[PDB]
């Protein structure tokens, strides 16, 4: 009754009478002196939301596994109050269901977090598609987790084809069979290793051909598992113009 | 109703919960409710917090909301947010504390997803070999990778909030804001994705040739551009030395 921070409400399917808590009045942004009314409640929600609330009450009117819908109000000039209305069915007797009761929750923090994740997910899509160098993300066991657009073009495998496979499918032997051991060896020593030391190695495409490449790796930790983000740089063109330059330089010396 | 209800009156120290409330805590249907059993589902760290929280609500009365995870079904857990308020028997006596149990497994799953994304972003910014810059729809720098700090001579704290034009020489420096707005208004076959060689300028005042790849995205009604800068100083010196050796032989 006091404090809490959550509002409560009550509504009867028959006679459409509504009674909300004092803490719930503040959530709706109106109600300093006006009494509670079903019409007043639907007058605060936006038109599309109002329709959703009506379908929800009808859904719970006939059967209905609970009631929970979220909507935003126009409480302040440049901000909205996100509210998650939850309610439950309580019948009088075996005859009918006469009054739905529930609570009003403030989900402003929950919506800000949801939005933040959406922005991050969208950005990752953009990065994966835009980045010119092949970007590959593996897990502690070498299982590919992300495979950028450039990785597809360079290695010949699509993301759907590469995700879930071991990163060793991108290299020829003997590295292919010994790569798994290379990862487990680094996870035990835990010293300032080749992570951040670009060394040139050779990768293999699905095609079967091979090419010289430089890789940069960055480690991260999440949920008890480490993940490695690789950035591949193809050196085929660099090594050939460097060879033709060092060959056209030896035509006189 | 997928929410639980419960009340722990300070007087008599009893505790009764609803049917959905016991299912959330992972308690047998036959077992009876009690304050002792409730604290037995929480782990020691969480248990201490709830007890100190109850001691604080009694000696204040400003509500009580705590989140914890119980070992519901071995492998994983059930995240529960317990929120409650206190009812007063008389003018100066607080007697009951009533509230609800909420399932926050999905809410906690979103928090963890965001955290992984934020940690991965920091990893990319620190590890990406090419300079990575992210700007808003008005050219204001939002993100500045480690490589961008070394190439342009600005720190991420110094660069963030500045117009991206501080990295360019004239005349691009003055017309860059126009290239952005003329793109947003007439978005069609522009050079966003096609990267021609452009000239960048470090904080020194020194300039270098560069190629840039851009990617656009939308978030909250506003566009954002992610650029990847590739310094062409070495590439140009190399191929310039190719024509300085292929034409000198006449
Ligand atoms: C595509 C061709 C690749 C080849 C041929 C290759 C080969 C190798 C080799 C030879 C080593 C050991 C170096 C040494 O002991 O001197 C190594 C280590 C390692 N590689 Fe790969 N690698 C490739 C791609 C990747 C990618 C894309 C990632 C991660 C996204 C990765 C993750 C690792 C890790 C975590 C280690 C151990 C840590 C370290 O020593 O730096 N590899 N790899
Ligand atoms: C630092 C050196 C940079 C220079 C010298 C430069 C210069 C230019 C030039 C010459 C154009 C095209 C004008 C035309 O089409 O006639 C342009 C357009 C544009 N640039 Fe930049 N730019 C630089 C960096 C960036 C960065 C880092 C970003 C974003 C991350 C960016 C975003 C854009 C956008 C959004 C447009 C308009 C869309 C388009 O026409 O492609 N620029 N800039």
């Amino acid at each position: 009754i006091e404090g809490f921070g959550v509002g409560t409400w009550d509504l009867d399917l028959k006679t459409w009478a509504l009674d909300w808590s004092d803490t719930a009045r503040t959530l709706l942004g109106i109600g300093q002196d006006q009494p509670a009314s079903y019409d007043l409640f639907l007058s605060r929600l936006e038109p599309d939301d109002r329709e959703r609330v009506e379908s929800a009450i009808k859904r719970v009117s006939e059967r209905g596994g609970g009631f929970d819908v979220s909507f935003r109000v126009a409480g302040t000039s440049n901000a909205g109050q996100w509210i998650r209305a939850r309610a439950g069915l309580i019948r009088d007797e075996a005859g009918t269901a006469r009054h739905l009761s529930g609570i009003f929750l403030d989900i402003d923090e929950e919506k800000q977090v949801e939005g933040a994740l959406r922005t991050r997910e969208t950005h990752l899509r953009s990065i994966l598609h835009t980045i010119p160098d092949a970007m590959i993300v593996i897990d502690g066991h070498g299982i590919i987790q992300l495979f950028s657009t450039a990785a597809e073009r360079l290695f010949g495998w699509s993301e759907l084809e590469a995700i879930g496979q071991n990163v060793n499918i991108l290299m020829p032997e003997p590295d292919r069979s010994r790569h798994d051991s290379y990862i487990s060896r680094y996870r035990t020593t835990s010293d300032p290793h080749i992570i951040g030391i670009g060394r040139i190695v050779t990768g293999k495409r699905r095609d079967g051909t091979t090419f010289p490449m430089h890789l940069s790796i960055g480690e991260m930790q999440s949920g008890g598992e480490p993940y490695f983000t690789g950035f591949v740089r193809d050196l085929t063109e660099h090594q050939q113009t460097q060879a033709r330059l060092q060959e056209l330089q030896s035509e006189l010396v």
